[PDB]
């Protein structure tokens, strides 16, 4: 389909583990990234639901978005009532 490409909120480490699989790497056609790093005290809950809208709803081509549970327990009432299609979200 359309929907290829893998999107990622999660914290340091996560996000560091995943950027050596390749996932959450910029997309060479649209230099887009698809990665948000979570940093407890310094990201706000507002940011996470913007970044969250984004990948969610502002880009079409994202197939699956990563999440680490702790970081969609923050935003959970965001998270449970999204009902799209697409993506998946897949909490680790």
């Amino acid at each position: 389909e359309k929907r290829t490409l893998i999107a990622v909120i999660a914290d340091e480490d996560t996000t560091t583990g995943l950027l050596l699989a390749g996932i959450g790497q910029i997309t060479p056609e649209t230099q887009e990234k698809n990665f948000f790093v979570y940093q407890e005290g310094k990201t706000t809950k507002e940011e996470i639901t913007d970044k969250f809208n984004h990948f969610t709803e502002e880009r079409d081509d994202i197939a699956i978005l990563l999440m680490n549970q702790h970081i969609a327990e923050n935003i959970r009432a965001r998270v449970d009532s999204f009902t799209n299609a697409f993506p998946a979200i897949l909490e680790i």
